[PDB]
């Protein structure tokens, strides 16, 4: 019948591998034996349709122009240097070798930084077909592997349909929210991703409906996740982890005045002559309303301002309106982050610390007070929703403070006998980690001696029982939080020098940085 | 045949996107060869029933007029000045751009303040279709994303059901008790401007455009709402009433 | 096996990109401490693809990788410090631990918690597990007994209040393998 040729003449432009051609031939021979209206005929016809629809030997016309690719990547996103560099390296490698290539990448970082959005821009830059495969909460393994022909509603699954609909064998597949894939009871879809995302086994990915391996080695797989700790290790080891670090206030201003404001004006239908947002207004808005690492809340604030102005214009209340730092609260409300520092001058017994928080880092203070009226042995009570690690660090800090005061001032009986209460005034929010050990030691020693620390000094670092300072994480956020406040001097572990000097120049311009190996140096710096 | 002509008459007035049209064409060709008694015929007929019932190109005629909408809002409820201001701003933006638009809002406050009645009033003022479903205590993702055609009990989920019922691509959808959800990963895809325009349902196997849908969420406390879900939507506080306001509401 | 295949994929001849045994050894020591091979392959491919980008863009005609400029290709090293104490003071003894990223060493620090050196006590911190805390208790008892039989006049362990810490404070650790280390530290 004409169905056989309708199958055959659309393999002409495909370089079909032998292991597929020999299956197509036997299925076609079976097709001519079955009755034209039998159910087996329909099953064979559907299977032949699925086999024929695959782009067996055709690729998209990928362009290798580095300048054009960089121009396309820069026109949509700001300051994603790592991802752009990775894509330019991909293009250069694919240009040295005479054929297209495929890779498996995973973008991870805080929400709202552009992980999902950059994928489409990359696909446009590479001139590759784009497909989004959101796996959030997915518990059906059949979406990846499919069902055997025997079932009535059998379909190959999402990936084979990506190849079918994109009509190219090297698309860009976005596996969105890979860390949020569901823990299904009847099946584990993340275990099926091991075959899909295997850098060596992509060439033989076997679909349960097709029962034929497909070469997925030319497909560029991009995954997005919020945290890497949730992704299974056998799957995490296959993917290339590259980080998106989030945006600093200056980068937020660049994004807003270069991408967010123009797009929000286009969405609201306004023009620069009718609604003007100056750099001072955007800077104030970012400073006082948009502390999060992403730019989604900043986008919402900008749209709020523009919609307020649009209502003011359409209703006839004003022909045009300009936003100023004085009247911005009329549009967005009163400021949220109105205070940066709890203590302008620290009394004896309190020391300024640094903490990592989701809102671009924040500072903390460690307060100590004399719980019972005398300057058997002393005790230390700790409050402030401290985690178990932080409570252990407080105990270590107390022991080392006792030991240090034993030798620096043997006549000082304060820490040995006095009953002390230690608090971190952010009592409503949980806090954990050993980063505040040296801060706790400094607070205890300042309380014991009655001498306040340097009035614009911030510090962080894990402490050992013998007083050695150990490296800590979150240096960028702690430095940013310190620079927001009037911190003139910062104390960091010596092992953190390498990733402190990896920060941008404008972040560390005015900080008198001290790097320490043992607490005896922090004692000299603070006192 | 009669079935094909019925499905095409269902499809006459819709401005269908090219990919959906290709899917409908290939499914109609598949149905043209299957025997009527086949179970696969039943599956294909049930699939085409949903694809031919989605309002691919129908939009409700909104009342883009500040005066009438303000009159309706101030005649239906008392003291909800923040919500009314937000809706007037929405109308002004829709008028200035000259096209319909969609937004994702969230009304949070103590129970009995009027979060659902105000949403019905907003749908009345905007001349938009109204639909609501509750996610409180929900633990099944499949009731939003649907089940694929293979399973016998597959359904296309609440969003596709709403689209079929309202017959418009710009209705007002109320998601009730977002803070009492158990499942949130489906909502993250459901209400996200980057991917609203290409919302893919497992049953449909074809994307629908939800960019013009006005989503309104309801809750009582913001802190219990999932963190990645709290970032997509806009929080508007529907606070409680003082004795004078309660007396005015009771009298009026 | 890895470098030749990565070159064949990136298309770089040995003359255009130099990866010596010294830089490979440094890269393995500082970036690929795991038991697997995939991450080492990824690091090698990163180095070769950055060299390829430098060659294609016209920035250089040939790229030489050295132990000094390796961090320009693979970033800051993951592992730099191999032992916490160069010279151990009296209270601390070096131990050994099992870890997925190769072997890991640990130290056991002890110090007086109260000035005088009526039972004494041992405070145990460092995210120690139940089995490891039990081993610490057994070690404390045996240390008391051994110091009793070795130095009868030395009543340090029975009267002094001692804090024992394992300075990997944020990393949980469990197992009885540290019993002799704890006895030695005490
Ligand atoms: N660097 C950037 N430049 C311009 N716009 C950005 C940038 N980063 C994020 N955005 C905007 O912010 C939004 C972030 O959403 P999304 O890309 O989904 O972030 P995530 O992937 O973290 O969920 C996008 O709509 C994007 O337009
Ligand atoms: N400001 C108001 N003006 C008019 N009616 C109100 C007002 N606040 C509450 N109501 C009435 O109270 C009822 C509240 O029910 P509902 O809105 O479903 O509860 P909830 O606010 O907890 O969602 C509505 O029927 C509404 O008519
Ligand atoms: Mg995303
Ligand atoms: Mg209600």
């Amino acid at each position: 019948d004409a169905i056989e040729e309708k199958f055959r003449e659309r393999l002409k432009e495909l370089v079909v591998p032998k292991h597929v051609m020999d299956v197509v031939d036997e299925e076609l021979s079976k097709l001519g034996l079955l009755d034209n209206h039998s159910s087996e005929f329909n099953v064979t016809r559907n299977y032949l349709d699925w086999l024929t629809s695959i782009p067996w030997g055709k690729y998209s016309n990928e362009n290798l122009d580095l300048a054009r690719a960089q121009a396309v990547l820069e026109e949509d996103h700001y300051g994603m240097e790592d991802v752009k560099k990775r894509i330019l390296e991909f293009i250069a490698v694919s240009q040295l070798r005479g054929s297209t290539q495929g890779k498996i990448l995973c973008f991870y970082g805080p929400p709202g930084v552009g992980k999902t959005s950059i994928a489409r821009s990359i696909a446009r830059a590479l001139n590759r077909e784009y497909f989004r495969f959101s796996v959030g909460g997915m518990t059906d393994v059949a979406e990846i592997k499919g069902h055997r022909r025997t079932y009535v509603g059998a379909m190959p699954g999402k990936i084979i349909q990506c190849l079918k609909k994109t009509k190219t064998e090297n698309p860009l597949i976005l596996i969105d929210e890979v860390d949020k894939i569901g823990r299904g009871y009847q099946g584990d879809p993340s275990s099926a991703l091991l075959e899909l995302l295997d850098p060596e086994q992509n060439a033989n990915f076997l679909d349960h409906y097709l029962d034929v391996p497909v070469d997925l080695s030319k497909v560029l797989f991009i995954c997005t996740a919020n945290v890497t700790d949730t992704i299974p290790e056998p799957l995490r080891d296959r993917m290339e982890m590259i980080n998106v670090s989030g945006y600093v206030a200056q980068e937020k201003l660049a994004i807003a005045e270069r991408y967010l404001v123009p797009q929000a004006r286009a969405l609201c239908g306004l023009d620069e002559s009718k609604a003007k947002l100056s750099s001072d207004v955007l800077t104030l808005l970012i400073k006082q309303y948009c502390r999060e690492s992403g730019v989604r809340n900043l986008q919402k604030q900008v749209e709020k301002v523009l919609r307020k102005s649009a209502y003011k214009i359409v209703s006839g209340e004003a022909e045009s309106v300009e936003v100023t730092p004085e009247n911005l609260q009329d549009f967005v409300g009163k400021p949220v982050f109105t205070v940066e520092r709890m203590y302008d001058v620290t009394p004896p017994g309190v020391v300024m610390g640094l903490a990592w928080t989701a809102m671009g880092g924040s500072t903390l203070f460690v307060e100590t007070s004399l719980r019972r009226p005398q300057d058997k042995d002393g005790s230390l009570e700790v409050t402030g929703q401290l985690g178990e690690v932080m409570k252990e660090s407080a105990r270590i800090a107390y022991t080392f403070a006792r030991a240090f005061l034993m030798q620096h001032a043997p006549a000082n009986d304060y820490l040995v006998t006095s009953h002390i209460h230690l608090h971190v005034p952010e009592g409503a929010t949980p806090k954990d980690g050993p980063s505040a050990g040296c801060t706790i030691v400094t607070a205890l020693l300042s309380l014991a001696m009655g001498r306040p620390v340097r009035q614009n000094l911030a510090m962080t670092g894990e402490v050992s029982l013998t007083g050695k300072i150990l490296p800590v994480g979150g240096i960028k956020e702690k430095t940013i939080a310190a620079k927001r406040a009037g911190v003139t001097c910062i104390v960091l572990p010596a092992e953190n020098k390498k990733d402190f000097y990896d920060l941008a120049a404008f972040i560390t311009e005015g900080l008198e940085v001290h790097f320490v190996e043992h607490y005896r140096e922090i004692f000299d710096i603070a006192f």
